[PDB]
């Protein structure tokens, strides 16, 4: 238990609460509807997308994508989403001590192929059995109206509603995530790290804070700990098969032009 492991393992959640404006505490209750009668605006068909499509019709325009096919438009701001996830995600890297001290090729290194195995974890917390939370709480859109888009667009969310259901039902709050998320980052198995023996030495570190922090907030899940083991695993395979979808969905679909800054991460990943 100690107590600077304990400094350590709030330091990790004070980041994090801080650089993420969408936790699992907030998610949970728009879900649960118990502290408002306002629900969020559904998206469960093409007429509803168009509705909600209606407030955001300054960010279209300007982008030319106003008169682009449904799933164009979705997986396109969707996208944006992540582009601004992966900033929070490298400012939150920094209250991991040891990352920032480390060489910046081994940052960009670790950010590139954690980000998503992260973006995927942390998107389990809005999400539930029929749909996810979007536009910070505000939208909902329906995991069948992902699935009625064409292929393969209708391929790209359902593993992750997936691997969601089976994560959230571990039962985790912020406090064990966000040290799951630093514990994705601080991966000495990333290709091409320099430092290779350094970065375990960090990894131990957090992994180690991990362990503890599980075995103190859940006594109960023995096997708590190994089940996040597997998940991790599950996640790298989660950002490989994406990844590759991605590349074909690049080529394959001459109207959906890529992020720049997502460009960089999936180039040359898997
Ligand atoms: C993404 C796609 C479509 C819309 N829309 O039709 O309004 C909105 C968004 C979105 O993420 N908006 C947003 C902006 C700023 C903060 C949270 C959410
Ligand atoms: C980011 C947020 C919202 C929208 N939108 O719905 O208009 C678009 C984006 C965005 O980053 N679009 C984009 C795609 C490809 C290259 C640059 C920018
Ligand atoms: C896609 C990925 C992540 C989020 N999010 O968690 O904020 C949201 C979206 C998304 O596509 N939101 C959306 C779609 C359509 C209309 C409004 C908002
Ligand atoms: C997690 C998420 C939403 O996955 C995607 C989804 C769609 C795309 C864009 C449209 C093509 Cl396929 Cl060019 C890139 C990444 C993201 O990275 O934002």
């Amino acid at each position: 238990m100690t107590a600077d492991l304990k400094s350590l393992a709030k330091r990790i959640y004070e980041a994090y609460l801080k650089n993420f404006n969408m936790n699992k505490v907030k998610a949970r209750v728009i879900l649960s509807g118990k502290a408002s009668n306002n629900p969020p605006f559904v998206i469960h068909d093409m007429e509803t997308l168009c509705m909600a499509e209606k407030t955001l019709v300054a960010k279209l325009v300007a982008n030319g994508i106003q008169n682009k096919e449904a799933e164009v438009r979705i997986f396109h701001c969707c996208q944006c989403t992540s582009v601004e996830t992966v900033t929070e995600l490298t400012e939150f890297a920094k209250a991991i001590p040891g990352f920032a001290n480390l060489d910046l090729n081994d940052q960009v290194t670790l950010l590139k192929y954690g980000v998503y195995e992260a973006i995927f974890a942390m998107l389990s917390s809005v999400m539930n059995k029929d749909g996810m939370l979007v536009a910070y709480g505000n939208g909902f859109i329906t995991r069948e109206f992902l699935k009625s888009l064409r292929k393969p667009f209708c391929d790209i969310m359902e593993p992750k509603f997936d691997f969601a259901m089976k994560f959230n039902a571990l039962e985790l709050d912020d406090s064990d995530i966000s040290l799951f998320v630093a514990a994705i980052i601080c991966c000495g198995d990333r290709p091409g790290l320099l430092n290779v023996g350094h970065i375990e030495k960090m990894q131990e570190g957090i992994v180690h804070v991990l362990r503890l922090h599980l075995q103190s907030n859940h006594p109960d899940d023995i096997f708590l700990f190994p089940k996040l083991l597997q998940k991790m695993a599950d996640l790298r395979q989660l950002v490989t098969e994406h990844a590759q979808l991605v590349q074909i969905i690049k080529k394959t679909e001459s109207d959906a032009a890529l992020h720049p800054l997502l460009q960089e991460i999936y180039r040359d990943m898997y």
